[PDB]
């Protein structure tokens, strides 16, 4: 069968209005597998990856309650997307492994702990844009600004929150044994949240404290697994032009030549979709067969090239 | 060349003192990977678990605080332990990996999220008795008691705390792949802090919230995947008869026989030394060449025979 990239969102974990709580993320996931489950019994050679964005800031809240509640230190944000990876990736491996299994199919579902590779010189370290953790008042976030050598900017009117640096996605650090489980027929679930951001210097890789695009890093994946088809699943079916206004247009088959004037027209918003555009984009231009932008609810039937953004040679 | 299962204990990640910063357990991690880089260096073939407590603990306060401060739910023990894994295997990962290649090793090093399934019918399950979270007041614990089901008693003098049990390890969700994964010569950590806790309902795998000891779920995941030596590294050079008494004697080269005897006179702390002793007579006595209790800073010529409780068949 054909070998997909399944990128998952939000929606997978979480609905509009939900805090996540377990109960709501259990739900939520056994879900999801349902979809993924019904892609491995048509055939397809699936591997797995997803956001991290809630998951994050819930710990990052975590932590800075625990140390000014017990006096225990809080963890840097590298570790914080570690803990998210083990995580998600535990309560999508038990709920695809339980669904194949109801399905009298077994399959070895494993999540392997991912570090994203990004060059220390990239722009983005010299301009941090992404805001991420609590809303603080403006004196504790100059404060931490000035010992913890953050940035803060007023986050929309709700208060300062650090930003962050969204560094371009280079490869990971487990490519190599990523594919050869993929290779073997375990479905992997790896690079979660873009995974987690390193850089290599003097020998060592290490953390950096940043966000990485799930989607650009989904991409890269699939590059390196040898992909025939990147899927991303999002809470709309595909990309529109002229979003929200009364010209919105819903893009269904679409040449990679046309979407990239698309994007430098403006339609897919930096903080949302014109990532995932981005990505659809570069896994053509690398070779790829397909691209997809499509609802996590109708995963199945736009695999099938029947719904959603369908991005072609 | 042989073949090693390394259970790291406390003191691969905290010392004495410590409140566990990333600072702190980076520079231990990093003494912990120059250990077993020389043993790779040696020819050996090595898969590592380690514990867990300290860092679900913290995990379990930040989150009690988290939910009092902001008011976001907190994740419940299986969910902490899969945290746990990620955020000590990565570190692992990482540090590893780096002092291999620097030392001109290019060898691949990864963490599987790992399940470890018990026994649903265990004894352990009618008799919680292993404390772990917050010390809270009698009013709180008995609430949560009254809430969640807990089972809560008042812990040494210092509030009352929530108890957990702590279930005899079966096996591994994912004994199969972490045992392929060894046989292609990558470094594999799984089972961290004895794995998340699973039992099987009707082919269902579902979590369980205790406590599953690290040392006997290594010497399980040794069975699994064909380990000659189980070697186990603490903070004492092995174990002791008449430990802390004019009758002291630290066992050198001993034979399982003799082994279990002592076992069953007490002589190894329940909560300490004690499922140490267990892990190594069942190691043996499933089979394997040689188990060993020895200090972290001399794993090489513990590995060896040259030092430590060396049990043999
Ligand atoms: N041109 C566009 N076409 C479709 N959706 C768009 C467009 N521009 C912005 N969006 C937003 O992109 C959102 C999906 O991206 P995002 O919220 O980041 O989700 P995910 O968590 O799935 O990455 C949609 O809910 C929509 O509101
Ligand atoms: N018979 C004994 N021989 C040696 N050490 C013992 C014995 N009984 C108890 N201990 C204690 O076991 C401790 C190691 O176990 P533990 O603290 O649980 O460490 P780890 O984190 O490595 O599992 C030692 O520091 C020692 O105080
Ligand atoms: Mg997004
Ligand atoms: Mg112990």
């Amino acid at each position: 069968g054909k070998r997909v990239v399944i990128a998952l969102g939000g929606n997978a974990l979480q609905q509009r209005g939900q805090k996540g709580s377990y109960e709501e993320m259990m739900d939520n996931v056994r879900k999801t597998a349902r979809q993924i489950a019904e892609i491995i019994a048509r055939g397809y050679e699936v591997v797995i990856t997803h956001g991290n964005g809630p998951q994050v800031g819930s710990l990052l809240l975590h932590m800075d309650a625990g140390q000014a509640t017990y006096g225990i230190p809080a963890q840097p944000m590298d570790v914080a997307g570690a803990m998210s990876q083990g995580w998600i990736g535990y309560m999508i491996q038990q709920a695809l492994k339980n669904e194949l299994r109801k399905r009298g199919m077994e399959k070895k579902v494993v999540t392997i702990i991912t570090q994203t590779i990004v060059d220390k010189n990239d722009p983005a370290f010299q301009n941090p844009t992404k805001p991420v953790g609590p809303f603080y008042d403006e004196e504790t976030a100059k404060r931490l600004a000035r010992e913890k050598g953050w940035i803060v900017k007023e986050d929309s009117g709700r208060g300062w929150r650090r930003v962050v640096p969204s560094p371009d996605p280079k490869g990971h650090v487990e490519a190599e044994t990523i594919k050869k489980l993929v290779e073997r027929g375990v479905i992997v679930i790896a690079s979660g949240g873009g995974g987690v951001p390193v850089i290599l210097e003097d020998g060592e890789i290490k953390g950096v404290e940043a966000v990485i695009d799930k989607d650009l890093a989904g991409e890269k994946l699939a590059e390196e697994v040898n992909a025939d088809i990147f899927m991303i699943l999002t809470d709309v079916n595909g990309a529109a032009l002229y979003y929200g206004t009364e010209k919105e247009q819903w893009l269904r088959e679409v040449k990679v030549e046309e979407l990239r004037k698309y994007y430098e027209e403006g339609h897919f918003k930096a903080g949302s979709m014109g990532p995932k555009v981005l990505a659809a984009i570069r896994f053509i231009e690398w070779g790829g067969e397909r691209a997809i932008i499509a609802h996590l609810e109708k995963a199945v039937e736009a695999l099938e090239g029947k719904t959603g953004t369908q991005v072609l040679p």
